[PDB]
């Protein structure tokens, strides 16, 4: 009592220790005049100092014991001060029945953001996370997240309030250029503001048409009118605002009276990514910073139980994107390639762009194939690959906007590209930005309120499926957007929507037997071959035969076409069925499947077609339109080397209607996949159905392409018109359990290719071993939902399973 300042802040004593400022220089401040008397005014905490205190004019917050009554005790006063559990202390509680006030019949949701927080930091640093990690325990979390590329702040937060890609919603990196605009993009800019940048329909925007207001502490586009919208309430962008005070002022939102209170919120801090930059992930800066937003997280908790919401809102704790350690060592610089040039403008880091500097004019003139071939393949075991963002990997979707230069640079993991280092910041600092699939790039990822089941650990899912699941926490209809609405459904305790399989528009052609004459096609056939000497014997097959075709080669159904004006008719064989185009003069698609003890014959099949007399025969169906043809080759999508009876070659995978347009280049990516790498996952899987086709992606907007645009995308060769495909996708499928065949699976273990159809090989710098094929496969796999897009197609629709359960497997991404 004598010996202390509680109750006595800044008046005068002769009792000893000293409670005013000049006791600091004597040195004779009681032991407790810091934390009785200073601190209150720079905290936001109570502590032992402080329960009771005589209330201070200037403190952030009180602990004096007439708080409650006033209503601004701090957010841990009845922890610390009363002995209550904090929201972290209590075991979780499951939350079937939500418990709300009047105006959220409908809860509210909150997404609340932690810039930079990589998924490893909880794997590894969740011991330290108590909070965090009790969302997870009580929540629905996955161990990550896959972010958008390029792995960016501005590009994954305006994905994941419109569940766009980048290339459709218009914000593809913090720094951009518009050539129809002529403008340039930069967060220090009053370009920020320009509603001509943000395309899409934000979630708040989304909210206000059907009658929800929003409430946004910091978000990309929050402060742009978009759509001629504004959230009802939110913040200019000024990171100097201390963390406790955005936490505070979205608690006020939340008490409003029911007329102005909004339903969607957003809470954005700048760590732990600022710290990560700063000092890199692996850091003491970063644990601190770690504990610090965990903390944070802490504040929000416990204020949500003082307002008896926190078995009410819907909390999305989560990140754009992760961090990774940059080296000086990891660095590259065109200089040593180009010479210091002054013509080109080069975006530096791991999703490096190059762009003419004489721009709008020179913009789509520029030679950049011209650079593309001056830096490939120019050291053994680059860590840079040039590519004409049409090459890219299809699962990145980072082409359609004009605003993606069309020379970018793909990067491997810790590796950063630059024209020059005048033109970089510091090379050893933390960066991000590098391909959405690498480990270090994954984000966050929790859900836990009265919608998202409790104690679950769901798989890898994409931050582009949040928008949808966003919607149906708040019973909205969703804008057209990039997630596979009900592919979420299995972390909502009452999902909202049940989808269906697509509907095929237009009832499947028959192509029935014409008697016709055998013609010569030019073809010099290997004599082990034996011909299809009876068509119409071999080809007449009865309704048992066809049902045990049927079974063993669409296990899952066939796949439908969602094409509008689509002529496609369905062809019968032994070994595999296929759906056939008279429109494009090849088939859309074949289905088979390998068995374990199947064979593969090394016989030579080139120069070798069979007549299928169930389609006119055509110029472009001859071996002799191909033979010595300098522009293009032929392929067949059901392989000629795989036989079940004989240990020769399986005769009917040689006719015309199994052949696509083939460059020789592309021919070792495919022989080597039929002739060694499906063998191998035959074995390995013990069976696999496969179904492969060609892709026409002219746009390169990741979509199929209309009957009526491909008609104008016909090349002439040899005086005929035919159409080359953009890309060759396959579709693998076998058992979870390695037990059962792809006949007869509980559970489909899905893997899925859309492979580029280039004139050369320079994408894989083929020199030392066909070994780079493996890695060009790995590095274009794709979604099924990926192929269904490119393709028309719809892939499993007669599964057992719910529709749901089926999404969730077409939207998975396989890792290695
Ligand atoms: C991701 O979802 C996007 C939203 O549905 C979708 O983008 C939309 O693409 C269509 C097709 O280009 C555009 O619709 C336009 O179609 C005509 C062509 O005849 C255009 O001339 C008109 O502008 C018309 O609006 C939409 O503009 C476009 N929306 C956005 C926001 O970009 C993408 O196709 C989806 N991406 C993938 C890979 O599936
Ligand atoms: C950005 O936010 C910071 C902190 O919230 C504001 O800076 C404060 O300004 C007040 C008076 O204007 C000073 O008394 C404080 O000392 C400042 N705090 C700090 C820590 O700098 C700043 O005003 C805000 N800028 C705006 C409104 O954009
Ligand atoms: N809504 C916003 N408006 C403007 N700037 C923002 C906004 N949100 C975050 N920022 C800032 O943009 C920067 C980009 O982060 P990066 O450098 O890790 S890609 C962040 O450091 C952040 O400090
Ligand atoms: C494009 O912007 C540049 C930069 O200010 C400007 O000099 C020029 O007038 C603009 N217009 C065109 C179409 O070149
Ligand atoms: C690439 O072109 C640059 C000019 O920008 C030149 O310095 C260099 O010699 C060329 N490299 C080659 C031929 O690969
Ligand atoms: C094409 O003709 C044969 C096809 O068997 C091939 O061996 C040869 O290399 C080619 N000839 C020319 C002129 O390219
Ligand atoms: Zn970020």
């Amino acid at each position: 009592e004598v010996k202390s300042c509680k109750g006595r802040c800044f008046e005068r004593t002769f009792g000893n220790c000293r409670c005013d400022a000049a006791c600091v220089e004597l040195g004779n401040c009681c032991l407790d005049y810091q934390e009785t008397c200073i601190e209150p005014e720079h905290i936001w905490t109570c502590n032992k100092f402080r329960c009771g205190e005589k209330r201070l004019t200037r403190s952030l917050c009180a602990c004096s014991d007439d708080c409650k009554d006033k209503g601004d005790c701090c957010i841990n006063y009845s922890s610390v001060c009363q002995g209550e559990k904090s929201w972290v202390e209590e075991p979780c509680e499951s939350i079937n029945e939500p418990q709300c006030p009047a105006g959220f019949e409908t809860p509210p949701t909150l997404l609340f953001s932690l810039d930079g927080f990589r998924a490893e930091y909880l794997h590894t640093w969740g011991g330290l996370l108590p909070v965090i990690s009790k969302l997870k325990k009580c929540g629905t979390y996955t161990k990550n997240m896959r972010p958008v590329y390029p792995t960016k702040t501005f590009p994954n937060h305006y994905s994941i309030v419109t569940g766009l890609y980048p290339e459709s919603h218009g914000i593809i990196d913090n720094k951009m250029y518009d050539p129809k605009m002529n403008a340039s993009f930069s967060l220090k800019s009053k370009e920020k503001f320009n509603p001509e940048w943000y395309k899409g329909e934000p979630i708040w925007v989304t909210a206000k048409y059907q009658g929800l207001k929003s409430g946004t502490f910091f978000w990309p586009g929050s402060d742009v009118e978009i759509n001629g919208i504004f959230p009802d309430i939110y913040k200019m962008y000024n990171g100097s605002v201390p963390f406790e005070e955005r936490i505070l002022a979205v608690l006020q939102w939340l008490q409003l009276p029911k007329d102005e209170r909004p339903h969607f919120y957003t809470l954005y801090l700048e760590e732990p990514d600022s710290s990560g930059h700063s000092y890199g992930p692996v850091s003491s800066e970063v644990i601190k910073a770690l504990q610090r937003v965990d903390g944070m997280v802490g504040m929000l908790m416990d204020g949500l139980k003082e307002l008896n919401l926190h078995r009410c809102l819907n909390l999305i704790l989560i990140s754009d994107h992760g961090m990774e350690q940059g080296s000086c060592k990891k660095y590259i610089y065109l200089n040593k390639y180009l010479g210091d040039v002054k013509n080109i403008k080069v975006i530096y880091g791991p999703a490096a762009r190059l762009r003419p500097s004489d721009v709008p004019d020179k913009y789509y003139s520029f030679n950049y194939e011209g650079i593309a071939r001056n830096l490939s393949c120019r050291e053994p075991n680059q860590h840079f690959k040039p590519y004409l963002k049409h090459f890219l990997p299809k699962r990145l979707h980072f082409a359609k906007s004009d605003r993606i230069e069309p020379l970018t640079f793909y990067l491997d993991p810790q590796w950063q590209l630059a024209l020059n280092p005048s033109e970089r910041k510091y090379c050893g600092s933390g960066f991000h930005g590098s391909d959405n699939v690498f480990s270090n790039m994954q984000a966050l990822f929790v859900g836990y309120g009265p919608g998202f089941k409790h104690g679950i650990e769901a798989d890898t899912f994409e931050n582009i499926e949040v928008y949808n699941l966003m919607c149906d926490l708040l019973n909205l209809t969703p804008a057209p957007n990039n997630g596979t609405h009900g592919s979420l459904n299995h972390l909502l305790k009452n999902p909202v929507y049940t989808p269906k399989h697509p509907k095929e528009v237009h009832p499947l052609v028959q192509c029935p037997f014409t008697r016709n004459p055998r013609d010569n096609l030019g073809c010099s056939c290997n004599p082990s071959i034996l011909p299809i000497e009876d068509f119409q014997t071999q080809f007449n097959l009865t309704v048992a035969e066809e049902k045990i075709i049927k079974h063993e080669t669409l296990p899952y159904g066939r796949p439908r076409v969602l094409q509008k004006e689509n002529t496609i008719c369905l062809l019968s064989q032994h070994q595999f069925m296929s759906g056939y185009s008279q429109d494009i003069l090849m088939p859309l698609w074949t289905s088979y499947t390998v068995d374990r003890n199947d064979s593969f014959s090394t016989e030579d099949f080139s120069n070798c077609l069979y007549q299928d007399f169930r389609i006119p025969l055509s110029p472009v169906h001859k071996c002799s339109f191909y033979k010595n043809n300098t522009k293009v080759s032929y392929g067949f999508l059901s392989p000629p080397q795989l036989n079940k009876n004989s240990s020769g070659i399986y005769s009917e995978a040689l006719l015309t209607t199994n052949i696509v347009p083939m460059y020789q280049s592309f021919q070792v990516i495919w022989r080597y996949f039929h002739d060694t790498l499906l063998r191998k996952y035959a074995e390995e899987r013990n069976g696999v159905n496969v179904v492969s086709g060609p892709v026409f992606d002219f746009d390169y907007d990741g979509r199929c392409d209309s009957l009526e645009n491909l008609r104008q995308k016909r090349r002439v060769i040899r005086n005929q018109e035919i159409l080359i495909p953009t890309h060759f996708f396959i579709v693998l499928t076998s058992c979870k359990d390695t037990s059962q065949t792809p006949l007869h699976c509980e559970n489909l273990d899905t893997l899925a290719f859309i492979l580029p159809h280039r004139t050369d090989n320079s994408e894989s710098c083929v020199h030392g071993d066909s070994s780079w094929v493996e890695e060009l496969l790995m590095l274009h796999r794709a979604r099924i939902t990926d192929v269904e897009h490119i393709t028309g197609l719809s892939f499993y629709q007669q599964r057992k399973e719910p529709v749901s359960d089926i999404l969730k497997l077409k939207t998975h991404l396989p890792t290695f």
